């Protein structure tokens, strides 16, 4: 049969791999990856312990808060240095693949059709929540983006695959 749903660990895995090259850039540059603006950021310090208060559909409606933070977050980084000025080699090519992920992330939690029931208002956790910490720099995002998906991912995964291999 296919990779499974998201429990296809190249898929994932992929997404550490890519964050990967992403971050050296962001802990290596001199000037851009590290303007002064103060976006939000996610926290993956979340455990098994407080994610079992999510039921499978619910758990999903909370992954969903997490890529829409993180859609918002990485659409300004896009914006920013594209409309002023941030020199140095172009950053935002990158800001363009990391970007594709979270989509495909979008549409791909949406792609097992399973338990998620993410029907819900435009809003989503825009509006309400937004208990993450603020950011002055872009070795941020792409670190979180690295912690992220190995939190949230990782638990939803856990119930994509719900079998292992038994």
């Amino acid at each position: 049969a296919p990779p499974r749903l998201i429990c296809d660990s190249r898929v994932l895995e992929r997404y550490l791999l890519e964050a990967k090259e992403a971050e050296k850039i962001t802990t290596g540059c001199a000037e851009h990856c590290s303007l002064n603006e103060k976006i939000t950021v996610p926290d993956t310090k979340v455990n098994f312990y407080a994610w079992k208060r999510m039921e499978v559909g619910q758990q999903a409606v909370e992954v969903w808060q997490g890529l829409a933070l993180l859609s918002e977050a990485v659409l300004r980084g896009q914006a920013l240095l594209v409309k002023s000025s941030q020199p140095w080699e172009p950053l935002q090519l990158h800001v363009d693949k990391a970007v594709s992920g979270l989509r495909s992330l979008t549409t791909l939690l949406r792609a097992l059709g399973a338990q998620k029931e993410a029907i819900s208002p435009p809003d989503a956790a825009s509006a309400a929540p937004l208990r993450t910490i603020t950011a002055d720099t872009f070795r941020k995002l792409f670190r979180v983006y690295s912690n992220f998906l190995r939190g949230k991912l990782k638990l939803y995964t856990g119930e994509a695959c719900r079998t292992g291999d038994r």
